[PDB]
Parts: C-alpha cells; sequence; structure tokens
C-alpha cells in the first residue's frame, strides 16, 4: 500500500531503519 502526505525526497539513506513504509 502507498499512502503518504509528504513523498520521499532529498534523502541520503534509502529505506533506512525508520518506520517500515516507503511508498507515497
Amino acid at each position: 500500500t502507498c499512502h503518504i502526505r509528504r513523498k520521499p525526497k532529498f534523502r541520503k539513506f534509502k529505506l533506512y531503519h525508520e518506520g517500515k513504509f516507503w511508498c507515497p
């Protein structure tokens, strides 16, 4: 599922260890 208010952008580490959810 993909539901986010602020899509991922301008980030260094991808899929880091912070909340399992990567899909706006």
